[PDB]
RNA sequence: UAAUUCUAGAGCUAAUACAUGCUUAAAAUCUCGACCCUUUGGAAGAGAUGUAUUUAUUAGAUAAAAAAUCAAUGUCUUCGGAC
């Protein structure tokens, strides 16, 4: 699954590639305009605060 | 996304697009009525009046002559009020 990530002081953006299941499940069973936390992914993502907007299926 | 005139997230800036919003003659006429001190009174001041919307109520005259009359008045006053 892919992750579409973007900085909006910067103005910059990156996507990125994720593989394993454990990492991902912090993120089901929401709707989006909420937020969630880096640290439960990531260990380049320690204090990283999210918000979720959209997405594309299969 | 295998795919069709399929489209998502982030970042910019315009209008005869979208949303607001000022300017201006004098006159007249209405209602309210500070006061006034009086007869038969007259008055400062105030506000109202574009067009469009809806309802109510008036004008939108007309076939041929002259008095008596109830008063009011425009007027020469003829202080009669006839006209």
């Amino acid at each position: 699954m892919k992750l579409n990530i973007s900085y909006p002081v910067n103005g910059s953006q990156k996507t990125f590639e994720i593989d394993d299941e454990h990492r991902i499940r912090v993120f089901f069973d929401k709707r989006i305009g909420q937020e969630v936390d880096g640290e439960a992914v990531g260990d380049e993502f320690k204090g990283y605060v999210f918000k979720i907007s959209g997405g594309n299926d299969k």
